[PDB]
């Protein structure tokens, strides 16, 4: 007997500031641009938590890439 069924996915993941000493609550979610850690606004910055900065390998030579940019106007 095959009737079939379905549902929905409604659930808050809820994130917290990886930082310990912090112990904050009711803050805005901000993913650190270093260790990919969601920290509060006060700990959103790297220096704020002395980010290890291990994800982004030190200044290293990359491959030949392309880009695009230009100015709005001149006086
Ligand atoms: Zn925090
Ligand atoms: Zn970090």
């Amino acid at each position: 007997g095959s009737s079939g069924s379905s549902g929905m996915a409604e659930l808050d993941i809820g994130q917290h500031c990886q930082v310990q000493h912090c112990r904050q609550r009711d803050f805005l979610p901000f993913v650190c641009d270093g260790c990919s850690g969601i920290f509060c606004l006060e700990h959103r910055s790297k220096d704020s938590h002395g980010c290890s900065e291990v994800n982004v390998v030190k200044e290293r030579p990359k491959t030949d890439e392309h880009k695009s940019y230009s100015g709005p106007s001149s006086g």
